[PDB]
């Protein structure tokens, strides 16, 4: 009904500028996009939901490897590297793939601490996306009920 037009149109606005800004800081790209394509009700979220637990895993896996038992298998350090790029990648979680490249290097150059200050960031930046696109997704839910649509941007 007609007076929640003011509402709805707000957030709409809202969205279209946090969503915009996510792009414009590179959190996010078009792969992102791409998985939105595949909407037709909330499986976005589910789907990120399983990216976030291979966050988990797959850094504690290299935290585990990193830390020294006595010497470091960077042969699998550098298999979890590999697994969080292509998982990241095909979410469009841009900041932590970009960081799993850099981190690839590290291990192949057996550079141990480089391989340490690489995960920090991969740690400090998948933590930061999930934060944000929680936001995103709580904006999605305020706009869906309040009765409006959410636009394609």
């Amino acid at each position: 009904m007609e007076f929640m037009d003011a509402l709805i149109a707000q957030l709409q606005r809202q969205f279209r500028d946090y969503t915009i800004s996510l792009y414009q800081q590179g959190f996010l790209d078009d792969q992102f996009t791409e998985l939105k394509k595949l909407q037709d009700p909330d499986f976005v979220s589910e789907v990120l939901s399983l990216f976030f637990e291979d966050c988990v895993k797959l850094i504690s896996n290299m935290a585990r490897a990193l830390d020294t038992t006595g010497t470091v298998d960077f042969s699998q350090v550098g298999a979890s590297v590999h697994q969080l790029k292509g998982s990241s990648s095909s979410v469009g979680a841009k900041r932590v793939k970009t960081l799993c490249v850099s981190f690839k290097e590290c291990c192949e150059a057996k550079n141990y601490e480089g391989c340490v200050r690489c995960l920090q960031q991969v740690d400090i930046e998948y933590k930061a996306l999930k934060t944000k696109l929680q936001d995103m997704f709580n904006l999605e839910k305020q706009i869906i009920q309040a009765g409006g649509i959410v636009p394609q941007v």
